[PDB]
């Protein structure tokens, strides 16, 4: 092929030396080149190079301020050099450029926005000192989406928050939230919107990390009853602000207010005597034995022991000792001591209702796992009370109808003991060993839910095929049982219900191979049914259960990177529920003028210390070694000039 | 909104040169300013 330049012109010959002179740093040469009296030297001072940089662009690139001033005093073209200087963060040139069609900056980029993007304290301070205003974020959808993102990217810089605000904590919390819900209604720049919210979460943590004494930390967390600001941070899902060693220690001090074997026995001893100290809270809420239950740790042990008492007699309601079979029986001994716990749980849920309203109250797992069990208990009570007054007689149990109310009440009561005993895992967020495991186990569980939508389609397809093949051969002649749940399995693929059940039990190998036969010498249809059953077995056991392992093994590594800041957040959420009255009775026995000034002073100290730390860290980091060379070279140059 | 400068003041108009003298490094000016 033959190559020629496409759409490019040549600049000049004389201007080459001028560009080289302004590049190298010949101050006198550039002055001479610009020195024209009554006639121009045909040298275009505002000429562009093949690289695309103007004469003022070359100078600001090399930091040489003297030639910059020389050029500015001769009135060269200006209007784009300020943005380039701000982008290069040359503070010396910014002041000079301030007290005075092809562009590489988007026409919506104001100098203040670019300065905030660069995140430089000095440049932003100099710009704001003269007075600038950042536009408020609310055809051409490409520019409008970019414009919105540039304003938010410049409004979230830590320097601007620390330099222009009234409470750097509140602005960090609110901005980080509205940047989180904006990443979903704008699901095309989601990666660059999550990260912008991420850096607003660490700013509050860093600002709180600058505390010096314990007194000021308490005042920060008690601004605006007790721990008012801490409750506000939990609302905005500030995980890093809560999982900080100082506030964790402060919370532990209130929570607790020994050895491995010296703590279990103490906990057992304390839990064994919960009713006495609980009754002391009602007879006389005093210091001798009524203020002990006021300790959050003590209260947590008693509630755990009381719930285990309810679970213990729940296991005593299935002992044959405690009653024959008879229609509509009065409740047994255990039921009358079970009823108070159910009533207390329902009362606690109803009390929790008044501060919710289905807004974040139903999204939590252990609220929709309590509603179901409470509904089941209420349904059990209703069915039992219905069966009691309209039935009697010690008729043998082998003669009752399958839809008798007593059987349904017993079944729904049984389905309710499985959910009551599965809420003990929610207490694992109090142990340093079992805590993180539960939190990480409940996070690799939305991945499994996404994998059910494929198995439920494969199962339905194969069930449809097998039923369509086998529904012509149904028979129930000379057989006591019918289905797969008896000793001689038969009629496995006769209907759609039995086909959906037969393909579920085949995962565990509980379906035999003789169910694919018929009472006829049709070997062709039997072979097709067996082949379809084998094909279903292959797909779901070696192709579909090995991709659930492979994608859970590659999703556990991300959860384990941040698993201590979530467990501590959950543990603090659990802790803060026991701090206040309104529940200091186990379920069995269930029925400003200067504060603003001080806060502002502490805020000033924190902001100043944070600014000092950030400038110290940014200035130093290899990069410090660059300044000394320039300093000594300048000192030598000045010494030589003074000697000459 | 209007971005402003909160809880800050100005340094000087003649001490800026004195500070820049030690920023760049020149014995003559630095000594003279102090003397
Ligand atoms: C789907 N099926 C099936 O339902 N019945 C039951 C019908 C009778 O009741 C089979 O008997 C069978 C089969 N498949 C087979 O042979 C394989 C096996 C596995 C393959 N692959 N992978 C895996 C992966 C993991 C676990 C197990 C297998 C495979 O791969 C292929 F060659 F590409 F097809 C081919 N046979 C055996 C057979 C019968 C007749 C002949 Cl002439 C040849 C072979």
């Amino acid at each position: 092929p033959l190559r020629i330049v496409r759409a490019e012109s040549e600049l000049s010959t004389q201007e080459k030396s001028y560009l080289s002179a302004v590049e190298k740093g010949d101050y006198a040469s550039v002055k001479l080149a610009l020195e024209e009296a009554e006639i121009y030297f045909k040298i275009n001072i505002n000429c562009i190079d093949p690289l695309g940089r103007t004469a003022l662009l070359i100078a600001i690139e090399n930091e040489n301020l003297e030639i910059i001033e020389l050029l500015l005093s001769f009135n060269v073209y200006v209007g784009d050099a300020l943005l380039h200087a701000i982008r290069k963060e040359v503070v010396g040139a910014v002041e000079l450029l301030l007290n005075h069609q092809f562009s590489d900056f988007t026409p919506d980029i104001t100098p203040i926005i670019l300065a905030a993007h660069t995140n430089n304290y000095e440049i932003i301070k100099m710009l704001v000192q003269k007075g600038v205003s950042v536009p408020q974020p609310h055809v051409d959808s490409l520019r409008h989406s970019r414009s919105r993102l540039n304003i938010y990217k410049a409004l979230a810089s830590p320097s601007l928050i620390a330099l222009s605000s009234e409470d750097p904590f509140l602005t960090a919390f609110q901005l980080s939230w509205e940047l989180q819900e904006l990443s979903k209604v704008e699901n095309e720049f989601k990666a660059e919107y999550e990260e912008l919210s991420h850096q607003c979460k660490h700013f509050a943590k860093d600002l709180l990390d600058q505390t010096r004494s314990s007194r000021e930390l308490e005042l920060i967390l008690n601004f605006r009853n007790e721990l008012a600001r801490l409750k506000l941070a939990i609302k905005y899902r500030q995980k890093e602000f809560v999982a900080q060693p100082n506030c964790q220690q402060l919370l532990a001090s209130r929570w607790y207010d020994r050895h491995w074997a010296g703590k279990l026995i103490t906990c057992v001893f304390i839990g064994l005597m919960f009713p006495l100290l609980s009754l002391c809270y009602l007879v006389a809420p005093k210091s001798r034995y009524g203020l002990f239950i006021r300790k959050p740790f003590i209260k947590f042990i008693c509630h755990t022991a009381s719930y285990l008492t309810f679970l213990f007699l729940l296991l005593l309601a299935s002992q044959h000792i405690v009653n024959p079979d008879r229609q509509g029986p009065k409740p047994t001994t255990v039921e009358w001591m079970i009823l108070p716990w159910v009533l207390g749980f329902i009362w606690t849920e109803i009390k929790q209702m008044w501060d919710g309203g289905f807004q974040d109250y139903i999204h939590d797992w252990w609220n929709l796992m309590d509603f179901v069990m409470n509904s089941l208990y209420l349904a059990t009570i209703s069915l039992k009370i219905v069966a009691y007054v309209k039935y009697s007689g010690c008729k043998p149990r082998d003669t009752w109808e399958m839809w008798h109310p007593t059987l349904v009440a017993e079944a729904v009561f049984a389905i309710a003991n499985i959910f009551s005993s599965l809420r003990l895992i929610s207490l694992f967020t109090a142990n340093s060993h079992l805590g993180p495991l539960q939190i990480s186990l409940g996070r690799m569980l939305l991945d499994i839910l996404k994998f059910l939508f494929i198995y439920c389609l494969v199962l339905l397809a194969f069930a449809n095929g097998l039923n369509q093949l086998y529904f012509y051969y149904e028979n129930s002649e000379g057989m006591t049982c019918k289905g797969i749940r008896c000793e001689r399995q038969n009629n496995a693929f006769s209907t759609l219900f039995e086909t959906l059940q037969s393909l579920f039990w085949s995962i565990f190998g509980l379906i035999s191979l003789y169910v694919t036969n018929v009472k006829a010498d049709h070997k062709f249809t039997e072979f097709v049914g067996a082949t379809m059953f084998g094909t279903y077995n292959v797909i779901s056991l070696v192709v579909l259960l090995n991709m659930l392992i492979a994608m859970m093994n590659n999703s556990y590594q991300h959860i384990a990177d941040h698993a201590d800041i979530e467990w501590k957040f959950a543990r603090t959420k659990l802790w803060m529920s026991y701090f206040e009255e309104g529940g200091t009775l186990p379920p069995p026995f269930n029925i400003n003028v200067r504060l603003n000034h001080q806060y502002q002073e502490v805020l000033r100290n924190l902001v100043k210390r944070y600014v000092a730390a950030m400038i110290r860290d940014a200035k130093t980091e290899t990069e410090e070694n660059f300044k000394e060379l320039k300093q000594d070279i300048s000192s030598f140059r000045y010494e030589v000039i003074g000697m000459m």
